[PDB]
């Protein structure tokens, strides 16, 4: 995803938004 749930501290992308 890239909507919502994508922080730059987590430097990656988790899963969904």
């Amino acid at each position: 995803c890239g909507q919502r749930e994508t922080p730059e501290g987590a430097e990656a992308k988790p899963w969904y938004c």
